[PDB]
């Protein structure tokens, strides 16, 4: 039969998973599980909308639960909770807390005999796999990760907090010259300041002083003061017209040398019109591998490092060798 | 204790494994096995050089045997042979022939209980993994593979068989415009002539006829033949540089364009491939420790088994 999927949480990732399901005909969406009153939440797919408290009664109805909650607060609770009852996938993205989150999920999943793949997505996720592949294939070398262009919600909210700002969108952008230095094999040391520029689109409150606001943004400790920062004062119409998308991506580059001195460059990049749609497409693919692992009697927390790529595909191992190898 | 590696075949890849072992201090190179008289093959590492007939006797001395032979010429026999006695890695590159190769290796390795990872390298290998990932994450879209600019080792050796060719080096070269159309998200339709050019640098035998040699070379790609001196071929055409691109251009179910690109730029094609074989050798050793057997492809190898670092350390440092 089809692999049965549940969504927990109906935000951008949640919508992204519904859409990915449409691209993965071996998968069926069963229900969306929300913390909000379900009588009140509409979902584009028109499947059953249920409160998170009904989820346990769906244990025999759902093969993999895709957890589409936020990393700061939603996932720390929801990851361990849902891994008690289902195989799970999530996008947990706070790198520093990965080890603690893994341990928490793992406990749950080992107790339940379920597979929980944590931290799926471009970063962590696909960029991670490329960092790892780079260092093993080219052990003598340096890796550089660049992020964006994409919105930084934390920088956008810091701008919004400035008196005289009505609304704002801030973007992190890789610096092309630095990308190019890395591709050349020079192997400089590059900080985050050397790798990215910042660009801010800002709507003033009526009568606000643009010099003062731009001063407060460019001098803000931690957030902007040490980074090449451009500030554009624009209208709400412009922000709505041109800054409503959630584009994202960046680069992963390993520059290394053979033992004889040969420069070898590995470059992996992403250019995404939609961050959530891309992340969620990845989540569904991993869901297929968590289903497979579960059917083989596996259990416990996993990451992208533990998942053979063949299990991501609906194609037979034989057909993969024939078509893609 | 160290992972004990054996090399089978002292050619470009074999020198390349030697070099890659220097970079992987968890591994020790035990011996080079050759079909040539071992007294006549000098190896850079100065490890023991032995004839392939003595390999079976080293069954308990070697954890992974890295098979550095030619895909058409030596691997079809060597791969199944060695997989009777050792965990093996090889670089078998002939895509059309991988199913048969895989079944022949697979039947030896299943019977012996060894792990054999076949077809490890940039393509097949890393490019393959990117083609799979692109289709799995972006099911609606197109995948485009480009090779070069780099020396085509196979084509170069094919031109050297033509009468009146003293020597030659052929290049495969991706057409920049095609790569750029693909990157734009145009999803271009491209013929093979629109993706790659072929460029041959040929040194004629004293006496030969250019027009006859060119005809023989050219008679589906735009292929430019340059007749040059031995000196120019040495100065400017010495390297085995290679590389290429795997791009997946797709769309979300709502129409958003999503592009994934993987690329390589390699000063040494053999050195690179061999660095990959050694990483896989580590994974084969790990699968062997875990009770695994049979033939595997890159598709079957989780990336964490490639690293000498613990799973916990990987999660802390790289994820
Ligand atoms: N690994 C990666 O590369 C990667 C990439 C992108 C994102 N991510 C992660 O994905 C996480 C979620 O991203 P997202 O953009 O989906 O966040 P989001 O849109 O804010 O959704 C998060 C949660 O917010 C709740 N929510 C949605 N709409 C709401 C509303 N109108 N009122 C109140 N609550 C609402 C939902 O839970 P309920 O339905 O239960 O209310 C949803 O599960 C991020 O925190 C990020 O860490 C990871
Ligand atoms: N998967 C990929 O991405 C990828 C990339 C690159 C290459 N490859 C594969 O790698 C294969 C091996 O390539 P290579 O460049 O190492 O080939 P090579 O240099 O031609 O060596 C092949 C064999 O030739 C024998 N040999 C070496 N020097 C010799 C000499 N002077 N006289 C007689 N015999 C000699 C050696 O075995 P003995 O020591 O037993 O004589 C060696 O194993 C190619 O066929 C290609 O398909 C794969």
């Amino acid at each position: 039969s089809k692999i049965r999927i549940g969504i927990v949480g109906y935000g951008n990732l949640g919508r992204g998973v519904e859409a990915a399901i449409q691209q993965n005909p071996d998968m069926e969406l069963v229900a969306v599980f929300t913390r909000r009153d379900p009588k009140t939440v509409a979902v584009k797919s028109n499947v059953k909308v249920l409160h998170v408290d009904d989820a346990q009664s769906y244990k025999d109805e759902i093969d993999v639960m895709i957890l589409c909650g936020g990393s700061a607060t939603d996932l720390p609770e929801q990851g361990p909770y849902f891994a008690q009852y289902f195989n799970t996938i999530d996008s947990f993205a706070t790198h520093a807390r990965i080890p603690d989150y893994f341990d928490a999920v793992n406990a749950a999943a080992e107790q339940s005999g379920k597979v929980a793949i944590i931290s799926v997505g471009w970063d962590p996720g696909l960029f991670s796999l490329n960092r790892l592949l780079g260092e093993v294939v080219l052990p003598v070398g340096n890796t550089y990760t660049f992020w964006g262009k994409g919105v930084s919600l934390g920088h956008s909210g810091a701008i919004r907090r400035i008196q005289g700002v009505k609304n704002a969108v801030q973007y992190i952008i890789p610096i092309d010259e630095a990308v190019n230095r890395v591709r050349s094999g020079e192997n400089p040391e590059l900080s985050t300041r050397e790798k990215h520029a910042m660009e801010c689109f800002v709507v003033l409150e009526e009568g606000a002083d643009p010099a003062k606001v731009e001063h407060e943004i460019k001098t803000m400790p931690n957030f902007f003061d040490e980074y090449d920062t451009t500030v554009h004062f624009i209208s709400e119409e412009e922000l709505k017209q041109n800054h409503s998308g959630m584009p994202n991506g960046g680069f992963v580059i390993r520059s290394g040398k053979s033992d004889e001195g040969h420069k070898q460059i590995i470059e992996f990049s992403l250019n995404l019109e939609s961050n959530p749609m891309f992340t969620s497409s990845a989540l569904v693919a991993y869901a297929r591998a968590a289903y497979r692992l579960s059917q083989n009697g596996d259990k416990g927390a996993k990451t992208v490092f533990d998942i053979p790529f063949g299990l991501l595909s609906p194609k037979s191992p034989e057909d993969l060798r024939k078509e893609l190898l």
